RNA sequence: UGUACACGUGGUAAACACGUGACAGCAGCCCCGAUGGACGGACCGCGAGGACCGUCAAGCCUAGCAGGUACCUUCGGGUGGGGCCUUGCGAUACCUGCGGGCGAACCCUGUGGUCGGGUUUGCAGCCCGGCCACAGCCUGUUGCAAAAAAGUCAAAUAAAGGUAGAUCAGCUGAUCCAAU
């Protein structure tokens, strides 16, 4: 339709105008990085966390000089791959594509709209505003012509450092960004590829299920069986580094041609890869267009799908009667994301498998990193009943001798935090990630959230792929907690449960790998025999798997409490019990029943400044230095180390500073006035005729309720009061309510003042909250029931209480005579 | 191994016997991640802990990790310190490398040899990093010196006689709780 052509021309004109507008020191680059990371974090949190952990904070340090000269020859080099050979064709031998795009699959495609703009300039809306029918028409026209507009094919490449302190242009990685319309068009084609012919059962990477689930179990079962019955077992892991950087376009197209795919799709892929370009954007400087001759583009939707055909060919090239006989099951190869794990019993069989892999990789231009691959070989011998590890190098990939490793510490088949090949463990990659988070231009709450939700769930898998102990997990926990205490400036003697206890109970909710690794093992290997894999079911009924499952159950039972409502173990209850029973975490024990008293720790974090959040955390856990809290174990002196500095001649605890001290009386008045004004304004928003500090010269004495209000014939008294948490908050709420709801004459006075005759119309109420921002459940319910008060206006009263509490403490500290 | 216990056998029964065994149990709970070391002296409530003073040489700790060597095992395997107890079958000796923090060196370049790399069909060349060596009584010139002076009083020595803002510093660079 001409409407689609018109809107496409309009969008192209907008992109061209944006390009024309764009074209026409340490401090400044740090500020630019801060602005970029803040915009990215506020836009897409997961990608921002991935970028900050990956190390994309220091940017580059070499400019376009010595970076375009270093990388342009690398990106411009056509592979001299001979292409597929008839033997590989027969090894692989051991239709509905390119159909017109409908409107159902466009909306059905789960395309993440929370991305970054491409080089043309379509950021997030100009592609969202297009209706599905117009996008379908444009996609159909593109397939009919076989070409994408040349503005869309352009992509921008930016270099992210590998080493935190690069010393050359060679230690950067060229991550590419392409246009959103192209990505959306190619996502449909990738989904069609999956729906057409799925990969083999051995290939459990880019599949429609969790990939590294049963692979670790199968590897560990193989290792345990070989170690048990004294069999011969060779396990070679070879990683596909530059899987994305040396594949030849012509050989890839030829392989896709003989797989049986339609001629049109192969021609489209050939046109896409032959007509390719790239702009090297370093420090927001332009570069001349760069040709690319080595295929599989970084970040393209089709790339991890195109490489599945190559990996399927590689797997089909393997010899038949090779592998390990794990319980009458022949396990040949385990394909991770970008790794091949080959198992064999005979040295000749392992050499044969490696040789086949190498020959296929050589005939299609792939390079295999012998610096990131290893072989672990267990050779038994008779008359000794022991297992011996090979130390000298025996296998080789086309001449280069593969290194022989004795242990299994290459559990890096988890994804990012890529492999070191027996040089360093999985740690010192977590430490590097912690440093990346620590040095980035972020806020302390942002660091907490990134570590909570993106760092831990991404390395925790690797600690399962082997035999592990409790001490390693405890040491990892210690290191992570030290990093968190560095970020938040917390002292050493803070409750260990405070870091890990859930947000609802009051706590930073940093997961503890010591407790979530046994839970992961229990949840993952329990359903091992229910999986529809055949090798995994065989690995389920083994000896090492069962022993590890028993160890995991024991660790979970010792690091959990049984949930009454479901009769299941729960680490959250364990941490809650440990924290609420602590000294500093005791006063938070009431925060479980009021989930709105802890909405600032995670939910309403972006609304709080960094120093405000840090001081809120300091006051919440009572990390404030006082003569009582700061003198733990050093109370052998006189009363001068305990007496209040204001001359109160009493024990100077934080409660004394913050709740009863003549020095901080004005601060208490100010905090009370702030809370009263906030609630009064909130109630006036609800059409409540609010009076402030009413004058009731009652006969009994001098009563000063906080606020009084009325609405269409029903009145209310609200009293604001901030108290301690050592006693029950509900008893304080009731004791503050009774002195007004049972005085007898105050009710009549308020009824007369408000303008309502019946004294039962006006009901007394209170707004009770502790100085740690812990609500009283009765007070919260009464505020939500008597007066119409929504959740957003109730979640700020903890903020006001915490801010006023720290205000009082720093007023006490700032003047000392 | 050894305890406590279900079935079956034959037997009139038993404080009789044997065999097969729930993944059969029973192999208790809680707390602790610290810091250079050998040898002579003054400190402390000489008490559980913490300073200080001398030399010395490079190593010193480690309930972190990996692998190998022996012993007890029981087949599973097993080696830190302290407390509460209570019944509630367990397991130790060193050496090597890696990781951490304490040292110490380390700074005159370039040849060599290794280990990480990356470039590359290519371990050939190549450029980055970490180690090991090596072809070197006071008148003055030169090495320990925070900038023109403090004084090493016998040295080697002669017919000597600025930022968006703030801060620490030494206009620049880091550090923020500050930073779109």
């Amino acid at each position: 339709s001409p409407d689609a052509a018109r809107v496409l021309s309009e969008l192209l004109e907008g992109a061209g105008r944006r390009r024309a507008c764009r074209a026409m020191t340490s401090r400044q680059k740090r500020r630019a990085e801060y602005a970029r990371v803040q915009e990215l974090y506020k836009k897409c949190r997961s990608r921002a966390a991935a970028e900050v952990i990956d190390g994309a904070c220091g940017g580059v340090g070499h400019s376009l000089e010595e970076m375009e000269t270093y990388w342009r020859p690398i990106l411009e080099r056509v592979s001299d791959a001979p292409g597929p050979t008839p033997e590989a064709l027969h090894a692989l031998g051991r239709t509905q594509l390119w159909k017109p795009i409908s409107v159902e699959e466009i909306k059905a495609s789960r395309f993440d709209w929370r991305t970054s703009p491409g080089p043309d300039g379509i950021r997030s809306g100009q592609w969202r505003a297009v209706p599905v029918h117009l996008k379908a028409e444009m996609f159909n026209a593109w397939m009919a012509r076989g070409e994408i507009p040349e503005i869309l094919r352009q992509c921008r490449t930016v270099f992210v450092p590998k080493v935190e302190r690069p010393g050359g242009p060679g230690e950067y990685r060229p991550i590419s960004i392409a246009s959103i319309p192209l990505r959306h068009f190619h996502s449909i084609l990738a989904r069609r590829l999956l729906a057409c012919c799925p990969p083999d059962a051995r290939q459990r990477g880019f599949i429609c299920a969790d990939g590294t689930l049963e692979n670790s179990a199968v590897l560990d079962a193989v290792l345990g069986d070989s170690r048990k019955k004294l069999r011969e077992c060779h396990v070679a892991v070879l990683d596909f580094a530059k899987a994305f950087d040396t594949v030849s376009h012509e050989a890839l197209v030829e392989l896709l041609r003989l797989r049986g795919m339609p001629e049109q799709f192969c021609g489209y892929i050939a046109h896409l890869y032959d007509t390719a370009s790239t702009t090297l954007a370093v420090n927001n400087e332009m570069s001349s267009p760069v040709k690319v001759g080595r295929g599989v583009r970084q970040g393209d939707p089709l790339s991890p799908i195109l490489f599945n055909v190559v990996m399927d060919l590689i797997l089909a090239s393997l010899p038949e009667r090779v592998g390990y006989r794990l319980e009458m099951e022949l396990v040949s190869a385990l394909a991770y994301a970008y790794d091949l794990v080959l198992l064999a019993g005979s040295k000749v069989g392992m050499q044969e498998s490696i040789s086949a892999v190498d020959c296929v990789g050589r005939q299609m231009g792939l390079r295999l990193n012998c610096r990131k691959s290893a072989v672990l070989s267990m050779i038994p011998d008779g008359h000794r009943k022991k297992h011996h590890y090979l130390t000298e190098r025996t296998f080789n990939i086309g001449g280069k001798p593969l290194r022989q490793v004795s242990c299994v510490e290459r559990w890096r088949y988890l994804g990012v935090d890529f492999e070191a090949s027996g040089c360093v463990t999985l740690e010192h990659s977590i430490s590097s990630a912690l440093n990346n988070i620590s040095r980035a231009p972020l806020k302390p709450q942002q660091r907490l959230e990134i570590l909570r939700a993106h760092l831990i769930p991404r390395f925790q898998h690797g600690f399962v792929l082997g035999n592990i102990s409790d001490d390693r997990l405890r040491m990892l926990d210690v290191q992570i907690r030290k990093a968190v205490g560095q970020w938040l400036r917390l002292p050493a003697d803070v409750p260990k449960a405070y870091y890990h206890a859930a947000v609802q109970d009051g706590g930073l909710a940093i997961p503890s790998v010591r407790a979530t690794i046994p839970d992961l093992i229990v949840r993952r290997f329990g359903g091992l025999d229910s999986s529809p894999w055949s090798v995994a079911r065989a690995a389920a009924k083994s000896d090492k798997i069962r022993k590890k499952l028993r160890w995991a159950w024991k660790q979970l039972r010792r690091f959990s409490r049984v949930d009454s409502t479901t009769q299941r173990p729960s680490v959250r209850l364990f941490w809650r019990e440990h924290l609420h029973a602590s000294v500093d975490g005791r006063e938070l024990r009431e925060s479980t029943r009021t989930p709105t008293s802890t909405k600032w720790i995670r939910e309403r974090c972006a609304q709080i400044t960094g120093r405000d959040f840090v001081q809120f955390v300091h006051t919440h856990i009572n990390a404030l230095p006082s003569r009582i809290r700061g003198s733990r174990g050093r109370r052998g002196g006189g009363e001068s180390s305990l007496t209040c500095r204001a001359g109160c001649k009493v024990r100077e605890t934080t409660a004394h500073i913050l709740q009863q001290c003549h020095r901080t009386h004005g601060g208490r008045i100010l905090r009370h006035n702030k809370i009263v004004s906030f609630v009064a304004k909130a109630m006036e928003e609800n059409k409540w005729t609010v009076e402030l500090e009413p004058r009731l010269r009652t006969s009994v004495g001098l009563r000063k309720p906080a606020i009084i209000a009325s609405r269409d014939g029903v009145g209310v008294i609200v009293d604001v009061q901030v108290v301690s948490g050592q006693r029950s908050l509900d008893e304080l709420h009731r004791e503050k309510r009774n002195k007004y709801g049972n005085h007898g004459e105050l009710v009549e006075l308020v009824a007369g003042r408000l303008g309502l005759p019946k004294a039962e119309c006006v009901r007394a109420t209170s707004c009770t909250i502790s100085w740690r921002g812990v609500w009283s459940l009765t007070s919260y319910k009464e505020l939500r029931s008597i007066i119409g008060l929504r959740e957003p206006t109730l979640q700020i009263v903890p903020i006001l209480a915490l801010r006023g509490s720290h205000m009082n403490w720093t007023r006490f500290n700032q003047m000392t005579s």
